[PDB]
């Protein structure tokens, strides 16, 4: 019965709703909580033989929205396995981002195969530096390497108060291609309002990014650690912006049950959940403050 909530329900909020909401507990969490994680029956993958993908064996990628790895390599069974999923964006626009877990050792080149595969012009990275070769490796070069014929390399770096931005090429036989990595380093410990501005300007730097990349803008990757939880709570905020903009209302349960069919657990906690809300909610004053 889960898979029909999650198909119905809906919270649309106008603004002062929105800014009381937001600094609501007893509403959000009893919203929250109702809410069905669609996590993924473990029978559906061969758990043992997946161990080196996987980060964590509950957390695993829904089969109707998986990435399939379809680059050819007959010596390796597992070479079209990654823990991610395509994720719809606004309206329910398919394949609007991929949400995946942090890459490990063991899936650095899998990681860079799907961002070829899928000609993915931005990658969202959400961490804390204390978090780094744990939560997350740094699965790009200092400055230039080669995975599956495919030489990467860092053209650029600009650093900004709470992310560092990495201009990125790609070349593979003829063709040759950009990408932009934003890899946020201030995803706070108290998802607290004050703490709620760094992840709003980044979604919104994001979308200006992604409007220049025309119509048609391929997949953009948005991972944490287990590509659930920040992952979900980055894309709701990205998807309600556009909502927000354009219908002058928010449905962040709505966006929440949309993310959750396609990734089991998108929002993992009523924090991050709350979190989601205080972004929103400094949205709105934003558009105000220029209305
Ligand atoms: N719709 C897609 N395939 N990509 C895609 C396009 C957009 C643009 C933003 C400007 N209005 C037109 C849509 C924004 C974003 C995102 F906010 F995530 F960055 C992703």
């Amino acid at each position: 019965s889960a898979h029909e909530y999650l198909l119905s329900a809906s919270r649309v909020l106008r603004a002062e709703e929105l800014h009381e909401k937001a600094l609501d507990p007893f509403l959000l969490q009893a919203e929250f909580f109702e809410i069905p994680m669609n996590f993924v029956d473990p029978k559906e993958y061969d758990i043992p033989g997946l161990v080196r993908k996987n980060r964590y064996k509950t957390i695993l990628p829904n089969p109707h929205s998986r990435v399939r790895l379809t680059s050819p390599d007959p010596e390796d069974p597992l070479s079209s396995y990654i823990n991610a999923n395509y994720i719809r964006g606004y309206s329910g626009e398919e394949k609007v981002y991929i949400a995946t877990q942090g890459p490990i050792v063991s899936t650095v080149a899998d990681f860079w195969r799907m961002v070829w595969q899928e000609r993915t012009p931005i990658i969202v990275m959400i961490t804390n530096i204390e978090e780094m070769n744990e939560k997350c490796t740094e699965y790009w070069p200092e400055e230039q390497v080669v995975h599956d014929g495919v030489e990467i390399t860092v053209q650029k770096v600009i650093h900004t108060e709470d992310y560092r931005l990495r201009l990125i090429s790609l070349r593979r036989g003829t063709e040759e291609r950009t990408l932009k990595h934003y890899w946020f380093t201030s995803w706070p410990d108290q998802k607290t309002p004050d703490r709620a501005p760094p992840l709003l300007h980044l979604v919104r730097e994001v979308e200006e990014a992604a409007q220049q990349e025309g119509p048609h803008c391929s997949p953009i990757i948005v991972h944490c650690s287990a590509g659930i939880g920040r992952t979900g709570c980055f894309i709701a905020t990205s998807i309600c912006c556009q909502q927000l903009r354009r219908e002058g209302v928010v449905d962040i349960l709505k966006t929440t049950c949309q993310l959750r069919q396609d990734r089991g657990g998108m929002i993992q906690t009523c924090e991050q959940y709350q979190f989601v809300h205080h972004a929103m909610s400094l949205y709105e004053k934003q558009l105000s403050h220029q209305s």
